[PDB]
């Protein structure tokens, strides 16, 4: 359980969508994250893979703000502490919005992943994951933006799936945190993209797995990594 509350983007922060403040005030500030109504810190499972909840979370709304990056520059995502127990991998999208984000109609946009980190190590079940890598980072995780693709407006997909419960069909648990950059540069592709909705499926074999057992390797869910 957990969300991002602050993004760095070229050496300045921008605040995260603090569901657990911002959803009860009176009223709350804009910012470049997607609202949720995942007060409970929790998740997306199986049940609602092919639910608009998928997307960016339940009951997600664009953010009314855009962040530019750099060509190629880093994105930084501060999660609240994760939890060691919540053994998963940490994977990321960009979806063009081909206008103002904050417009997006989120059913309709089609991401292709950027980023994919799964299972790091396994000497010792349930092993080292992408999850855990973010713990040791002080509950943070860096994306590069790729300097090949498109430049303009695109929702950043940033999302860890925790697995300590996935032994049992819909048991995955989800966590997508949406927020709106501007992509700049000089690229000029644009990746074959998957809408939300088609990235996961409940019986995935790195969805529905035992990872208590000695694992020999990790199949990363969701569409191709771009390169
Ligand atoms: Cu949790």
């Amino acid at each position: 359980h957990g969300f991002v509350q602050n993004i760095v983007i070229d050496g300045k922060n921008y605040g995260g969508y603090l569901v657990n403040q911002y959803p009860y005030m009176s009223n709350p500030p804009e910012v470049i994250a997607w609202s949720t109504t995942a007060t409970d810190l929790g998740f997306v499972d199986g049940t609602g893979y092919q639910t608009p909840d998928i997307i960016c979370h339940r009951g997600a709304k664009p953010g009314a703000l855009t962040a530019p990056v750099s060509p190629g520059g880093t994105v930084e995502l501060q999660w609240t502490p994760w939890p060691d127990s919540h053994h998963g991998p940490v994977i990321n999208y960009l979806a063009p919005c081909n206008g103002d984000c904050s417009t997006v109609d989120k059913t309709q946009l089609e991401f292709f992943k950027i980023a994919e980190s799964g299972l790091i190590n396994d000497d010792n079940p349930p092993g080292i994951w992408a999850s855990d890598n973010l713990i040791a980072a002080n509950n943070s995780w860096t994306v590069t933006i790729p300097t090949t693709i498109a430049p303009g407006n695109y929702v950043l997909r940033h999302e860890i799936i925790a697995l300590h419960s996935a032994q049992n069909q819909d048991g995955a648990q989800n966590y997508p945190q949406c927020i709106n950059l501007q992509v700049t540069g000089g690229g000029s592709d644009n990746p074959a993209g998957t809408l939300g909705t088609a990235l996961y499926h409940d019986t995935d074999p790195g969805i529905l797995i035992n990872i208590y057992q000695k694992l020999s390797s990790y199949i990363i869910p969701g569409p191709p990594l771009y390169t």
